[PDB]
């Protein structure tokens, strides 16, 4: 039945809400260029040329493209995202279904500034998924090229490439090279279609909710503790003498009570204000940044371990690299003003999570004696301690869905730091390429590889369907909870809609944490 | 079997008359352009620019087109319409069948003023019906773009668009946006075809007939009533004194008899004459118009509640906005003379329905006493009273078939005011679009949505089939009834036929009310 | 729910109507002469298009502002109130038929008796200030429902002739007309759940 004049698929885009699950399917139109003139090319950056050692790399760029749907706005609409976040404590992806269909391959001819496009009915494309995870996995890096958030936008498939070991701009013996034609792939003409299914491994629900309590307040406010603490080490008066006095901490003093738990770990970061005059006058972006050091390279911790953006009544402050940052529609690449970016906020987790800018706490720096006054130092970075509890970073409508947990001997709490679901066997990479069609060869034999090809591109439709499991909200709270709401007041444009010129925009980040729970 | 070189449908156009039903099928050829360059765009009109507050709107225009057959001349020929109206008391649509087949998608190339059209065999179109009534329903608004009345005319598919809430030219929080690619739709190449069936919900027969009696004349003319009325309140003479005298109303005085019923409701309207000199010299069109006021906007009542166009022996008068108005073939859009329009006439319903221009009646304005002479005021607008009976507005060969009853807590007599059958679940909207085919992408990745497309349009055939139920005429009347007739006298052209230049015209409106019944 | 459309806007904004209306009754110029000109109403003129439906019924009521200085100086509460008269007794229509509280961009106005009024905790019985009451708002229904304070529309008061200029009167109260659609009054967390339909020969739309 595969043929020129019959479609190989239909347009399936919508969501369906059944009980404890939701199924969101979405269809897009794509265009695939020929990359690198059908060539593999090594790419590298050394220190020569004024570049920093931190930015050096070595790798390869491939003629292949790839499909990536790693952002939530691919699957969910803004209305569907509102149903999710207002009504549910949590969600996780159950399973996946992917399709390529209605494939056109077209050739381009140019002479005398005249440009002709025509169907090439016998050309093919090649598609394979990496099921065995045998290639460098580039999806969890939050790149561009995902399916658009708006279904009527036609998008371009991004080029595939990878990096490996280097010393400066040079390769090392361990650095590896991958030919993607060394994989079995399916070849498709206009009548052919492609499909596969995928099932997510078991993963904890993302927690969509805020706590209605904080660790330090878990106590009964009406009752004293039966335990004691050291209240006073000196007699009061003009000349005091040392003593040990003890008290039971009740509601009057809550800070001094005994507790079973500790706030989550921290790696401290620098505080930036949105009011400019409050910030230091200097360029502290890179220099005062919080960084980690790996094999002689320093790299920014972006965003880092999940920590509250700010404490009470300070919304102007945010950690320098410590929060996700989205651009408004039409924002440039480089040196864009604060007005075009959209900053997220993690403040919902300030119940269990230390604030990103502030210290974790203070510890004793010395041994005390009558000749030595006590000294207490500040803890800027704190690893895991027994008794810690913490919240993961929030997920956003336009943020990343999943990441691949690296394959390593050990890890700690392998939740991705940008957000989403850590996966040992994530959804596979889907690689696509236009098969090269050479122009006429010389008519006398030459061993050289053929460098002359017909210019071609391909278009088609891609459909992706995810089944999500929902965790219903059991709360017995009396008073009404905070919800995500559209503003009632009038405006020139509708939020999450096209404008006069026809372009779709997302006006703000939408997090998932609205409903509340008790610790 | 779907292929390039085999047709996916046949041309079915005709009617068949079986007993109490008739089945009218009709086939047309259509052409679908690309609208809005594959874009959604918001459209709005504010008060700025000299426009009135009444005309402000906010909405969106979509790349999609839509099929609409809401006019009777789509389904019926003039001969079939004559068989219907002369022989039947009533009719209603039973069920529907729709088809798209023989689809060509073509690409257009232009350079140096040379214009080339060619087949693109791998392109698709997208078609879906809105079965769940989840989109704004624009069909019942009597727009253009219906299937032509003449089967040999090729027609263009109208662009789809909708309006929502606004304040001036600005949107409000409740105003909603719809992406039509967020619906599952079927994609078709040249070999593919589309079909669906629909069944009309139970609806009362349209009444095609006139009454042979009037409410005020339902009595036996030969017999007196056994009841009484107040005939005379004063003695006759030079100086009269008050008294109460009573009479039985017989044939001599019919107006004073007791009656069981009342004429239908009215909303009064202004009287315009076709003889110009009789009309006031002023522009009273909008100012003296009958209007309703909704959220600060005034809108004309066009046509409004069904009322008789005129009373006996005045055919020159018609209510200003109170009747349907059709144009003659080739009439312009704006400020067209009376000669090019065709006015309908509702006078058949003057038996039960108050005349549109005249008052409903008179009621007492005060309490009477020997010091106060009675005062009686005129009732220009009258809502429903117990004991009213009325006729709906007539349907016309070129007029609208159905409308969607709005979804609301309540309605009263939900028959469409322009005419036809009110339907809670009317025939669904059928939306069609050319799938965008992009031109060659840049060969280096860019996140921007692709703005460069191949120019395409599509053509094909559309077939629609409706089964109509008939209500046969049981009348025992002796004398021959009025029929719809073609004029016997010679003419340059045949009515309802093409002329020398080849264009088809409908010379007059043809209503459905000819046969008669008793009240 | 609220409607995302209004009766007068149900049309396709991109397409003209195939019907006509009477656009102009007089020639333009210094001395005009009567004529009949007709136009097809498109997106440019939406108010003049033909429509299948009418707004719900109205019984007009008096407009009160929350800004005090805008209200008349007098006690118009009972005297200017909208009332019905039953066996010699006048009784306030409270709230009455469902009508929109206000039109666009006027939230300070409300119909006198035409909306439900709840008290804040601890409010007294008699002559309580505006601060202790909580007024509801029906504005969500202004799509299908005429505004409570404003007129329903205008109708012709006379027969026109070259000696008589047209006159058009205002309709303050309108009973049910064929083609009307309307919304019932909203329900509130603290408002009444049900009512008993009286036992009578007839009723119309027996929603409380």
């Amino acid at each position: 039945a595969d043929g020129v004049g019959s479609s190989s698929g239909n347009w399936h885009c919508d969501s369906t809400w059944l009980g404890d699950r939701v199924i969101t399917t979405s269809t897009r139109t794509w265009a695939l260029p020929t990359y690198n003139n059908h060539l593999y090319k090594q790419i590298s950056n050394g220190t020569s040329g004024g570049s920093t050692n931190d930015n050096t790399y070595f790798g390869y760029s491939t003629p292949w493209g790839y499909f990536d749907f790693n952002r939530f706005h691919c699957h969910f609409s803004p209305r569907d995202w509102q149903r999710l976040i207002n009504n549910n404590w949590g969600f996780r992806p159950k399973r996946l279904n992917f399709k390529l269909f209605n494939i056109q391959v077209k050739e381009v001819t140019q002479n005398e500034g005249t440009k002709t496009i025509a169907n090439n009915l016998t050309s093919t494309i090649q598609v394979f998924t990496d099921s065995e995870y045998q290639l460098p996995y580039v999806l969890g890096s939050a790149h561009q090229g995902c399916l658009p958030p708006f279904p009527a936008d036609v998008f371009m498939i991004p080029q595939y490439g990878y990096l490996t070991l280097n010393n400066g701009a040079q390769a090392v013996g361990r650095s590896s090279f991958y030919c993607l034609e060394y994989f079995p792939s399916q070849m498709l003409r206009t009548g052919n279609n492609f499909e596969f299914s995928y099932q997510f491994e078991d993963v904890p629900f993302h927690s969509s909710y805020a706590h209605s309590q904080s660790l330090d307040r878990l106590m009964n406010p009406l009752i004293d503790q039966y335990l004691y603490y050291l209240s006073r080490t000196q007699t009061g008066g003009t000349a005091g003498t040392q003593q040990l006095l003890f008290s039971q901490a009740g509601p009057n003093n809550m800070s001094a009570q005994a507790k079973n738990w500790l706030p989550g770990p921290c790696y401290r970061q620098q505080r930036v204000s949105t009011t400019l005059s409050q910030n230091n006058n200097s360029n502290f972006a890179w220099t005062g940044a919080t960084k980690y050091h790996l094999n002689g390279r320093d790299s920014l911790v972006n965003p880092g371990v999940a920590m509250a953006t700010h404490k009470d009544d300070e919304e102007r402050f945010f950690p320098s690299s410590g929060v996700l940052m989205f651009g408004k529609q039409g924002a440039g690449k480089d040196n864009v003003d604060y007005s075009a970016v959209m900053l997220t906020s993690e403040e919902e987790i300030k119940t269990t999570n230390p604030v990103a800018t502030e210290q974790y706490g203070v510890v004793a720096d010395n041994l005390q004696q009558n000749s030595a006054q006590p000294i207490v130092g500040a803890v800027n970075s704190q690893g895991a301690l027994p008794g810690m509890v913490w919240q993961n970073r929030d997920v956003y409508l336009q943020g990343p869905i999943w990441a691949k947990i690296p394959h390593t001997d050990g890890n700690f709490h392998p939740s991705p730091l940008m957000g989403g679901f850590g996966l040992k066997h994530p959804p596979p990479q889907i690689l696509i390429k236009n098969t090269p069609v050479p122009a006429d060869p010389p008519t006398t034999f030459s061993q050289a590889k053929l460098a002359s090809f017909i210019t071609q591109y391909s278009t088609g439709q891609v459909s992706v369907e995810i089944e999500w499991e929902l965790q219903k909200e059991n709360s017995k709270r009396w008073n009404p909870e905070i919800q995500y709401t559209s503003n009632y007041y009038k405006s020139t444009n509708v939020d999450f809609a096209v404008n006069v010129d026809g372009t779709y925009s997302e006006p703000r980040p939408i997090g998932t944490r609205y409903l509340t729970r008790n610790l």
